[PDB]
């Protein structure tokens, strides 16, 4: 009457090679993650980056009007006065 | 003869476990694909950033030279001419 | 005595099903890794860039202190000397 040796050991076949195949996508899901967890850091550090480059090459600009005006005033003084 | 009540019940549980599994490593998966979408969109803003600085950059460098000529021209003017 | 024919047919169903799960979710799992990889490069092209930005506009910054003391000079020349 009783019957249920040759079940469970197939049962425990299909298993294990379910569970093997969830294991190496799990394997390859964690290295996903932390490998995009440290691309979200050297996405700080670059955002950090070009707000600062944008600061600078603005104090660049304003400096080099300030030039342009220095130098036109220079060009308007020696040359067209009184001579 | 008939007999198939707790077999069918293991393969139950055996089926449960492996989709809790399978539902976990799902919901990593499917956090990792917003992520790394939004990271795709901060990696656009951050190309458009670069190129923009590059035409700036490129502008204050045609500029400076502007400024070295006209200076350079002041400095070969009023030192030595007749005097 | 002999029972196994409506068993196994039950497990083979439920291993199709969790192997279709399965199967999706490591497709979508390859498909995120092509698409960190290319991300990864192009992480890389944004730190060449942002570096060679930073070394340009150094160069830029230090000739426009050059054109400052050039002609802080004009001006401490012309104007205020003999007369």
């Amino acid at each position: 009457v009783d019957q249920l040796t040759n079940d469970k050991a197939r049962v425990e076949v299909e298993r294990d090679n379910l569970a093997e195949d969830i294991m190496r996508l799990r394997e390859k899901l964690q290295e996903e993650m932390l490998q995009r967890e440290e691309a979200e850091n050297t996405l700080q550090s670059f955002r950090q980056d070009v707000d600062n480059a944008s600061l600078a090459r603005l104090d660049l600009e304003r400096k080099v009007e300030s030039l342009q005006e220095e130098i036109a005033f220079l060009k308007k003084l020696h040359e067209e006065e009184i001579q």
